[PDB]
């Protein structure tokens, strides 16, 4: 299976996908941001950030209050399972992380925790 996929985020506050699937025989698997448009990271910055769906709303709320140069994102929040940084226009960023952190029957997002993005910048991310 592959065990990587290639998210865009561009000027209009939108993700190329609003779906991701994990194949469990990846022992990791990649996600490789990057971002159409020509909006610098302060004002239009998108990052690629996965919790569990229960975690989505604090992980979100505590990262829009810690600011830009935070990346928005709390400093040392556990509910974060992988993120790429926050990027702007021209960027790109990859993560990679372990397969098995994530575990049978739970429900997973990834979103984007720039102020207001993730009203638009959210999907499921599923294990196969
Ligand atoms: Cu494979
Ligand atoms: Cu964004």
């Amino acid at each position: 299976a592959e065990c990587s996929v290639d998210i865009q985020g561009n000027d209009q506050m939108q993700f190329n996908t609003n779906a991701i699937t994990v194949d469990k025989s990846c022992k990791q698997f990649t996600v490789n941001l990057s971002h159409p448009g020509n909006l610098p990271k302060n004002v239009m910055g998108h990052n690629w950030v996965l919790s569990t769906a229960a975690d989505m709303q604090g992980v979100v709320t505590d990262g829009m209050a810690s600011g830009l140069d935070k990346d928005y994102l709390k400093p040392d929040d556990s509910r974060v399972i992988a993120h790429t940084k926050l990027i702007g226009s021209g960027e790109k960023d990859s993560v990679t992380f372990d397969v098995s952190k994530l575990k049978e029957g739970e429900q997973y997002m990834f979103f984007d925790t720039f102020p207001g993005h993730s009203a638009l910048m959210k999907g499921t991310l599923t294990l196969k």
